């Protein structure tokens, strides 16, 4: 059972909008909206959405495996060894939010301070003492973005596993000699940095020049979760405010995916006439280029929706019925919808590009979708006894049993552990969700289960000397 | 009674090192070390110190008033109006950590997200609705460091008040016409930005080219807190580890101030021979240029301690008895003392340059000295009933009484409120202390009251879905 299996099972249920049914439903952790900072829903005037891994959640492991396969094929076509074709995606290895160290070729799981929680070189998990050879303070400088790459989104799961596969392959293939910073084959030297860049380029290529989008659209049921409650939620949002789409995807792909997401024999609820996806939005903006979008952005363009090409010139006109924008900036949305940032709830999955940057640059309210949370919640409750024990062991310490229980707990989630922690230590990703996501949930659809006057409440924070 | 009055009263007490006396003493909030993240003191191998407002706490309001007076005199000498000479420092106005908005000439108290808590234009405190004219989302972009200047240290208290005095003066003097971004007098336009830069330049000038240091050193008792427990604490640290000084001050001024701080008729404890200040340090480094120090730093130089001038050339030799360094980087300290960052506890007052940057760039352990905390603690306990009420009002809301109690509470601290909050809203400074200071206290001397095997403990943090 994957996180997307849980999501599709919930997606298959029709909405029961009886107020007592709703209250009961949202008490289950799977259907709850979690609160880091209080948010009065009554004050939200505009609801904005990302598309990929927000509205359109790709099924796992099918979509990751397709990405993986095509990326490997691209690498082989540019000259990587044929042995790559023997690799197969393994959903049990990668956890999201890992850091690839391009100098030494390690995948790192770190905390908010750059402290190392896990270090894997290929499939070799390095113990603490051995990590000090390369990381003398068991620490990385997060500001060193030329060296370290944070794998933030679900799109990065294939490459997370592929990087490990490659390091493992070159390390153990006798044609190559391993060095601290890469591999030698005769008179050719491949640094881990150059390897990483090829992988990144190949992932970008499959999405933009290769066949990934074509294969996705040709079997949408295989690759994309569909939920009849979506138009219901959006129609309800439009009753109390404005609704917008601001997505990095282009118009043609956005149209294909959105059409599928609304492909039911009804509109908002069973019995109602079907409505085009575009009708649910007061403003539609593609090619957003987030997070640049939340700074200077790019020139505002108009899409010719018949051809899917951009019209020539910068668009200088007003918001009109049926218009679709491309590029621009977050100021485009504020101006055209008559909104200030705190009037906007933006809903997306990219902790950096959707949530951190909209919060820090513009003071938008934020809702982070974390698709894996459904599965993480199952594990968290199902294995609560290991964490409970760890809590008691930590307290009684006021040590090797702590390491053993930490490992056993972490292994329940996968080889790279929970998205949110290693034992008692919170990950960078956890810390960023807390600090920048006002609300978060396994799915944006969980908003459906709360009234629009709801006050999401978080406890006031006190400093140690105030407590 | 000022915060420095509280500190000097404690400084005047001799140490009672009876273990039961110590335990009793450190339970009083004034003498406690507060803990944001757990820290096992046994693992600390090196204790490092800043000088100004860490070891050498300047008396208030005398030192601020001297700085203020000299800065005003410098501004008048470059051509500012003679009316400036009628200003007098007022300790009741400034709180540390405010943001000067160079565009519109406002002092802002903000939270971690850039949300406005207080806005004063001169001495005119602007209400919420009126603030929206200039701050439409009641928000500033903290990343805009060319526009916004954060007044982080106690050295910035004079200029905090001076900026307000100037805006007030020019606004109300009929020789000038007020504009959104500055003041006109005939064919001369003075932007708030240019005004700010003159003030900053004048403060730097008084400290580096003017008479402030001379006046300070000529009456050390008037201007600097002295505490006979200092050599006791340092001697104890040297028993279990290494001790270093890394200060932005130059050798001559460092020597004057340090000599005063150790000027007692005894060494570590009454009855013992007096020892030169330098003897308490395994490494002494001046002209540190923090926070650049924690990145590339500057060339390592050697001080000629007889003349106080730097020797010509980069110093390429070893750590030797009696050597004093200038410049270099944090790597100088790690290499020469045989330390990794997590082995080092660095103690300083600069939230950005001492604490945030050492933590983020190098993974050092951190101790933030907050001299005002003594007074803030008095107010926090003495007026606990107003905060208690605010807590209850916030809960019962699940509004104008909330604003009234918030104001009354804040006014107990000064016109700009508490360093740490406005009502229920934490300030940026509070948030940064929590996130980057592992430990914090009113004085570094509070470490004396804990054994060196002490485990400072903070509760494990949980996300909302884990709770
Ligand atoms: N999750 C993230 N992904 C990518 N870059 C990030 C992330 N979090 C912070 N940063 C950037 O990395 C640097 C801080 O380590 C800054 O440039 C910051 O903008
Ligand atoms: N997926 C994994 N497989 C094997 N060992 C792991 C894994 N993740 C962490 N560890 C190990 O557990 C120890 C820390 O709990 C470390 O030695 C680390 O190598
Ligand atoms: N307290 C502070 N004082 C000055 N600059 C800061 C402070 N906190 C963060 N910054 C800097 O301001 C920018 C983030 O708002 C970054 O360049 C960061 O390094
Ligand atoms: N020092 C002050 N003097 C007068 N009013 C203040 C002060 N600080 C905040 N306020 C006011 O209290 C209100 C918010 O509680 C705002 O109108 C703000 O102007
Ligand atoms: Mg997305
Ligand atoms: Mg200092």
């Amino acid at each position: 059972t994957s996180w997307s299996d849980r999501l599709q099972n919930a997606a298959d249920m029709p909405a029961n909008m009886d107020k007592h049914a709703l209250k009961k439903y949202r008490r289950e952790a799977y259907h709850r909206v979690f609160v880091n900072r209080s948010l009065a829903m009554e004050k939200i005037k505009c609801f904005g959405f990302d598309m990929d891994y927000t509205l359109a959640v790709y099924k796992s492991p099918e979509y990751e495996s397709l990405g993986f396969e095509l990326t490997v094929e691209r690498l082989v076509s540019i000259g990587y060894p044929q042995e790559l074709l023997s690799f197969a995606y393994d959903s049990t290895f990668p956890t999201r939010g890992l850091v690839f160290d391009t100098l030494y070729g390690n995948l790192l799981k770190v905390d908010a301070y750059g402290n190392l929680l896990v270090c894997a070189h290929g499939f070799n998990f390095i113990r603490g003492p051995e990590t000090r050879e390369q990381y003398p303070n068991k620490f990385i400088q997060r500001d060193d973005t030329e060296r370290f790459y944070i794998l933030n989104t679900l799109f990065n799961l294939p490459e997370t596993y592929l990087l490990a596969c490659l390091v493992d392959f070159f390390t153990n293939c006798p044609r190559y000699t391993s060095c601290e910073t890469g591999f030698k084959d005769g008179d050719l030297f491949m640094s881990y940095r150059s390897m990483f860049q090829d992988v990144r380029d190949a992932v970008d290529w499959v999405h933009y020049k290769g066949s990934l989008k074509e294969k996705t659209v040709e079997n949408l049921e295989k690759y994309v979760v569909k939920d009849g409650k979506l138009p219901l939620l959006l129609s309800r949002m439009k009753e109390v405010g404005k609704v917008f789409l601001a997505t990095n995807s282009d118009y043609k792909y956005t149209d294909k995916i959105m059409t599928y997401l609304f492909d039911f024999p009804h509109g908002p609820k069973p019995g109602s006439s079907h409505r085009p996806w575009q009708s649910y939005f007061d403003l539609i903006l593609v090619d957003a280029r987030k997070p640049l979008f939340f700074g200077e952005g790019t020139v505002l363009r108009q899409v010719d929706t018949k051809t899917g090409k951009l019209k020539i010139g910068t668009y200088t006109g007003p918001l009109q019925h049926g218009i679709v924008y491309s590029g621009g900036s977050s100021d485009t949305i504020c101006d055209l919808l008559g909104a200030k940032g705190k009037d906007i709830l933006y809903i997306g999955d990219h902790i950096f590009g959707d949530i951190l940057k909209s919060k820090k640059r513009q003071g938008w309210r934020t809702f982070l979708v974390i698709p894996e949370l459904a599965q993480e919640l199952h594990v968290w409750t199902d294995k609560s006894s290991l964490f409970e024990e760890l809590q008691s062991l930590d307290i009684f310490l006021a040590q090797r049993r702590i390491k053993k229980v930490t490992h056993d707990m972490d292994m329940c989630y996968g080889m790279m552990g929970s998205l949110f922690r290693s034992g008692s230590r919170q990950t960078l990703f956890a810390s960023q969700v807390m600090r920048y996501a006002d609300l978060y949930a396994a799915s944006f659809i969980n908003l459906l289960y709360y009234p629009f006057s709801y006050l999401f409440r978080a406890a006031h924070v006190l400093m140690p000397h105030e407590s």
